């Protein structure tokens, strides 16, 4: 099956996942000078004040906090959406390295690590719905840089060593992903894919302009888990991202001069 080693990773998807080669793939370059400011790009609305995690998952390609999404209590809209988008999952990619483990670049530099809050259009009904749709997901993604530790990430550093390999799950409760934001929602926004199989052309990124900081200690705790199931050989969850794809027939478009 697809994982992200020499002989399952982003070069061999397309085999089962066509679509990996398809017109609108994720991740993509961001070109800072090429991205076009949008003066009718209303500002984010990210109201995440009520906010119920529930879980945190190794699902043997990352981790993810899970939220209660069978009601409006945690929502993206406004920016270029159409809508209202709630927030059932949030996970991570990272490096093996500092110098790399992000998704999306800018003017082709890789962050230490790229944190994605993956919302669903309520107007589709649920997730697996949603994913069938060109205007079904929004992903706020977010990029780590390594310097002051992070508060906020804390909590979700300090429950990993309870799930440390494929499969394990945990009590993920109260957390609040507010403390995961930077200060300034200033964004660029491009309609992309899931960056891992199934690989479904049914997202429009918001990849914001700040980058979070993190602790090295903090993104060293990342890099001990395991892609592996428990009593498997041991191999370390890290480098756990596709590539940048190609930009093809979309402009980037900016929220901010
Ligand atoms: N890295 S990402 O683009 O933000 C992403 C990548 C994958 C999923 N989820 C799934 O792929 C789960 C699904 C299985 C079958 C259809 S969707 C997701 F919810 C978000
Ligand atoms: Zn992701």
């Amino acid at each position: 099956h697809w994982g992200y080693g020499k002989h399952n990773g982003p070069e061999h998807w397309h085999k089962d996942f066509p679509i990996a080669k398809g017109e609108r793939q994720s991740p993509v370059d961001i070109d800072t000078h090429t991205a076009k400011y949008d003066p009718s790009l209303k500002p984010l609305s990210v109201s995440y004040d009520q906010a119920t995690s529930l879980r945190i998952l190794n699902n043997g390609h990352a981790f993810n906090v899970e939220f209660d999404d069978s009601q409006d209590k945690a929502v993206l809209k406004g920016g270029p959406l159409d809508g209202t988008y709630r927030l059932i999952q949030f996970h991570f990619h990272w490096g093996s390295l500092d110098g790399q483990g992000s998704e999306h670049t800018v003017d082709k530099k890789k962050y230490a690590a790229e944190l994605h809050l993956v919302h669903w259009n309520t107007k589709y009904g649920d997730f697996g719905k949603a994913v069938q749709q060109p205007d079904g997901l929004a992903v706020l993604g977010i990029f780590l840089k390594v310097g002051s530790a992070k508060p906020g990430l804390q909590k979700v550093v300090d429950v990993l060593d309870s799930i440390k390999t494929k499969g394990k799950s945990a009590d993920f409760t109260n957390f609040d992903p507010r403390g995961l934001l930077p200060e300034s929602l200033d964004y660029w926004t491009y309609p992309g894919s899931l960056t891992t199989p199934p690989l479904l052309e049914c997202v429009t990124w918001i990849v914001l302009k700040e980058p979070i900081s993190v602790s090295s200690e903090q993104v060293l705790k990342f890099r001990k888990l395991n892609f592996n199931g428990e009593g498997e050989p041991e191999e370390l969850m890290v480098d756990n991202w596709r590539p940048a794809q190609p930009l093809k027939n979309r402009q980037i478009k900016a929220s901010f001069k």
